[PDB]
């Protein structure tokens, strides 16, 4: 009878990023309201689980990471009943997660299965060491029951696109078929 106006899951995980031989971490937060998707996708050395930087002082202010990869992967494959993603808005958020500054939106194409974006933002080693985070939004609207999506989280260093540093493993899978 009196169902929720909106429900929101918080998801996490890890990776290593080959470079620094540190921790790197994402978090997903997906909010569904009944009419759309909202999802906030951010890359940090920032561990969620403490909101304490990693030890990367030695971390050079130039070196600079993207959180999306080309047609190297699907970042997002979606149900039956959700629609058409909106551009995904990008920005350097701070340890609290607010906004620093943003940077161009970028657009959603397929495929294979699913969906990339490209103009991908990145995050240079002085944000980094701040415990700054880089940070992606994008809305996906519901038109029906099959609301099931899965995301696969990537982090690279700009001169090596190839290498996730989340290796394709801490995918988040939302059901239902």
């Amino acid at each position: 009878l009196n169902i929720a106006k909106s429900e929101t899951k918080v998801y996490t995980g890890e990776g290593v990023d080959s470079v620094y031989r540190v921790p790197i971490y994402y978090k997903l937060k997906v909010t569904n309201d009944g009419s759309k998707l909202t999802f906030t996708y951010t890359v940090t050395y920032v561990n969620p689980k403490t909101n304490d930087l990693g030890n990367i002082s030695s971390m050079r202010p130039g070196y600079s990471i993207y959180n999306s990869g080309t047609s190297t992967q699907t970042m997002l494959t979606l149900g039956s009943d959700l629609g058409k993603p909106s551009g995904v808005k990008n920005y350097i958020t701070d340890k609290n997660g607010r906004q620093v500054l943003s940077y161009n939106t970028s657009t959603m194409t397929t495929q294979g299965s699913g969906y990339t974006w490209g103009n991908g933002a990145q995050m240079n080693g002085f944000f980094a060491k701040k415990g700054y985070g880089l940070t992606s939004s994008w809305t996906v609207p519901i038109t029906g029951t099959d609301t099931s999506f899965t995301f696969t989280p990537y982090a690279a260093r700009t001169d090596r696109i190839g290498i996730n540093y989340f290796n394709g493993g801490g995918k988040v899978v939302e059901s239902s078929t």
